[PDB]
């Protein structure tokens, strides 16, 4: 297919360890999403990290600008914590190596194996946007896209919205 | 700008009814879908049919047809099964009353309500497709876009594949 | 230490399975293993199936098959999952058998598919585990979180539920 | 004949919250698998606190003693964290006005709001357990019945054990 998909942790792929009666960063959720997905071939992504936003650092940040200017494909996914999820899109829209890609940032609010996750529509929404969208860097959330430039987290709402002007 | 929403019954909104001891066409599946997506839009699902592919008519086809040319949106979703759902697509294609719309078929193999189920990908994928691709209509299944005109339903393989 | 158990499979609407060939419903394999692979156990417990029959399909041939199976048991403690539709019936019928004299046998199954979303079948599973282990020798229906007596119960099938006659 | 079900939180009971990305102790999970176990009358419950075994005080435990011995029924069920749940079993079968109740805890190693959780099966099995065991205390888990001066958590295998 002409997608590559990338992963690097966050909520969306939290998964409960019931050594720790705890969540860690699990086995990346968009994998889940595409088995039942009925795609012509095998589930393919790439694990880069899986961090949340807590231990996620700049060293990862550029590790993932790496992995991505690297890819042969110009249709990218990339699922990442919301929480620095507009960080990371505003630093690969300034690598060149990215100039002719559509690079698409989504992720969830609510982990994928919790019930009443936003992440299987998201992960749907983002695919689509990942092959149709012009070259560039955007945030797909919440059934749109977002400019990334113009765009902040509101971690109390639980959304992306419009910079303050 | 803005997408509407039509749905026509099929697999994706089939429930159980504990008195038929079995499923039947449902309320529409994607209505449970949008609400944990957070959605920063306001979306009309509006209902025509709630048929499965053995009781869906050359007259629901006709009714579908004329209310997407009534919708004032040119990005339009409409839900459907699978069975006949490149019938319904190549119907709508051949409608001047389109012309301009985008207009995107999806569904599921699998109902909603049923484990393992392909819907709620299909919907966001689906809806991304209705607001990005160019005027036409279009079968967005397996993370892909269809040209009904050349695709057919592979009933065994469940799949859409090309013609050839 | 292997669990007194044994659990008896006979189809019913708790096993059913979404198969896309057919656009429908089929009896599918038995829910009740699906469920104690995630009750992490402690004992092991047998699960054999009789028969794949929904209520509609099933003939007095396959009741007598169960009734055989039942009574060449080793075990005391036996749960039987079922449709509900002939639950009370296949009930009766165990309830006659001189063979099951000695065994506590517990039938139950689920309204809803364990498939389905917003299935009874995980708790009916549950509740009719510890009630074969723990009712005294005789034949039970375990639904509704309460043991009926089969000779004094039915089906209310509007009401998609066990009552008294 | 009558159950009279009290909740406790623990892992059970964990649900994400979006604002904190992170879990919380919740709505009781109980009242979840009730609903769709189509029992008789309303679902009803004893909500008395929503600790995690790593915020729950001996005055927290006290304080079940009392709610417990004050019910009218004589089987109850309790739900309740697991690596907290012996010393809870431990010091409610020492209080006098527990003496002809049927008093068994249960609970989950796995949130029931997390896919692949024990906890439906886990409350089907205690509700019996509850309705049908002799007066006394018990830990309803894994399928089976335990004495509770006799075992132990293992938390790193999370399961309940003999001490043995
Ligand atoms: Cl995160
Ligand atoms: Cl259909
Ligand atoms: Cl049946
Ligand atoms: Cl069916
Ligand atoms: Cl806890
Ligand atoms: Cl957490």
């Amino acid at each position: 297919s002409p997608l590559r998909i990338f992963t690097a942790g966050g909520t969306i792929d939290k998964d409960f360890r019931l050594e720790e009666n705890g969540l860690v960063v699990g086995d990346p959720f968009v994998a889940e999403v595409l088995k039942t997905a009925r795609l012509a071939g095998a589930v393919s992504i790439v694990a880069l990290s899986r961090k949340d936003s807590l231990d996620f650092t700049e060293a990862d940040r550029e590790a993932i600008g790496r992995a991505v200017g690297q890819a042969v494909e110009d249709h990218i996914l990339l699922t990442h914590g919301t929480d620095t999820m507009v960080e990371t899109a505003r630093y690969l829209g300034g690598l060149p190596e990215l100039a002719g890609k559509t690079v698409v940032l989504s992720g969830a609010m609510v982990p994928g194996r919790v019930g009443g996750s936003d992440a299987a529509f998201n992960i749907g929404f983002a695919c689509a946007a990942a092959l149709m969208l012009a070259p560039g860097v955007y945030i797909a959330m919440h059934g749109k896209v977002f400019d990334p430039a113009k765009t902040r987290k509101n971690r109390g709402l639980g959304r992306f919205e419009p910079i303050d002007d």
